[PDB]
């Protein structure tokens, strides 16, 4: 019969009804108080504890009570639903971090919760807050000895995800806490790779100030080819305004940028196509003698052949259709 | 000294102040009037003739005088700027068509303009009106013997450009002729292919019934189900209804949109990735690649997808890599 009361207790905890929760908990034996609070409930996909669901919903009142008066264990783990995806191996500290409930986080940390508890995929509660972007929590966790080096299943640092999610504030903070910006992932990607693809120019600048290495992913893409391919012209100029395998890599990143202005249907500007593509050809002709390794015609892309001469390119500056197909040919060479 | 007056005449023509032009043009000999109206002027990038510059800016008023009073030749050619690229081989008939100046269009063709005259890229005024999408002009050109079969270089028919530019209205009307057209010849694409790429579900229905023929579903380098890559689920299901080619016998019609729903960062839904991709395992089990830098996952037999993790992202990429 006590299986039902555990649900009533869960309800009140998930609803933040501290009086409703407190009313249920008294006039119960120590044997019972443990059971009701250690019970795991299956609300759809989510499988949680009264403590966990309260910290998930930011009900600091229920959280304070469960920790102080009824000394509930912070180590309790559950499977919580964030967005549509289900995260397993989560603790009340982790949910509170992912949902941005600063006071509940402090409550859990203050009452002795493990800041470095790892989820099933080794997502630390610090990572949840870097995904979410709450600098106050991010600061508080690291100040309470949460480890920044604890990465994903796939070695996705807290720096990486924050750079991906565009949190310039936490990214800088993580970099002012000496976070290794040259750390890479299974994908082979650095935080500069994620920022360049996502075009977060402020973070790309921040990762530069902190002397990030120009490394290559598991496709042969530097952060400049990633940003050139992602049609993020802003981050292309900045990344080019420093280091690069100059000449060869620089023309290939300008040719990729120009190609993407014809492919990517969101930012499709064929005027920006000719600008970058012609700039590339001109840089190819400094000692002229820079190799145009063109490929034979295909049945797709018409039967055209990629221009090798700056006069060939000048002759399709006023052809919208030829310039489009040329951007497809360009992409084909650099990427295949 | 007479080159200077040619500029004043151009100016008044370009601004459409027809009354101002007569003051310059009157009291002049045949020798001069020929030069004054045939001068080519370089106003920025565009280098054109007064008759054209009037028709480009839609000044029907100056056009009436220049075409009616002195039957000047519509064949005069120039290079006009249409907001972006500069087009060469344009005639007043073409510019007025491209600029959507219906009044100038009617006047130009009525006075004997070459209605199927092609630009440098063999763009007919009919192409211009379907590109920009003015059905009023599109129709009017067709009754006046403009040829719908003309198309440009690379064989992009007027149907194709309208099919791409989503001008459903012109498409329905335009089916007074060819459906499944020039196969883009160069691109290898049908007018319905451009429709599927752009996901204009409205015309793709037309390409089959209510005007257009059946249109060949054949292209090779991706069937007309290009929309699976273009993340156009709307037309993807639509094409799937036509069966025995894309459904009943066609077991291979595993379009697997979900791979594209993880790649395109504009329409990226990894929930939609697993949804369509799981149909593949379910359809594959009614009755494979390599691990590049630690990959597949792609198998449908393996658990029929464990789900939940972001790993599906890289898994959606493996699918795209396999299908190419
Ligand atoms: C766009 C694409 C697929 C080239 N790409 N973008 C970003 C990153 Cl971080 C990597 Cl590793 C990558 O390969």
């Amino acid at each position: 019969h006590m299986e039902g009361l555990a649900g009533y207790v869960y309800k009140a905890a998930s609803e933040g009804k501290v009086l409703t929760l407190a009313a249920l908990l008294l006039n119960r034996s120590e044997s019972d108080i443990r059971y009701l609070l250690g019970y795991v409930s299956q609300q759809g996909g989510q499988r949680s504890t009264p403590l966990i669901i309260a910290a998930r919903n930011g009900h600091a009142k229920v959280v304070r009570l469960l920790l102080e008066h009824y000394r509930v264990q912070t180590q309790q783990t559950g499977t919580v639903r964030f967005d549509g995806y289900v995260i397993d191996g989560a603790t009340a500290l982790w949910c509170a971090a992912g949902a941005g409930h600063f006071e509940v986080v402090k409550l859990l940390v203050s009452h002795g919760a493990n800041v470095n508890h790892t989820t099933v995929t080794n997502s630390t509660p610090l990572r949840a807050a870097c995904f979410d972007g709450r600098l106050d929590i991010v600061k508080y966790l690291v100040e309470n000895n949460a480890n920044i080096s604890i990465a994903n299943k796939y070695d996705n640092t807290c720096l990486m995800i924050a750079a991906y999610k565009g949190h310039t504030d936490v990214v800088r903070y993580l970099l002012e806490q000496r976070a290794d910006p040259n750390a890479k992932a299974h994908c082979g990607a650095t935080a500069l790779h994620f920022a360049a693809e996502a075009g977060h120019i402020d973070i790309v600048k921040e990762l530069i100030k902190w002397r990030a290495a120009i490394v290559v992913n598991g496709h042969g893409m530097t952060p400049l080819k990633v940003a050139a391919e992602s049609c993020k012209a802003d981050v292309v100029e900045l990344l080019l305004s420093h280091a690069d395998c100059d000449r060869r890599s620089r023309i290939e990143a300008l040719e990729l940028l120009g190609a993407s202005f014809a492919n990517d249907r969101e930012n499709y500007d064929i005027i920006k196509t000719y600008h970058y593509l012609y700039l590339a050809m001109l840089e190819r002709f400094q000692d002229g003698i820079l190799e145009k390794e063109v490929l034979p015609p295909i049945h797709a892309y018409g039967n055209r052949t990629e221009c090798r001469n700056p006069q060939e390119l000048e002759s399709i500056r006023q052809d919208r259709d030829a310039l489009h197909m040329e951007g497809l040919i360009v992409r084909e060479r650099i990427l295949g």
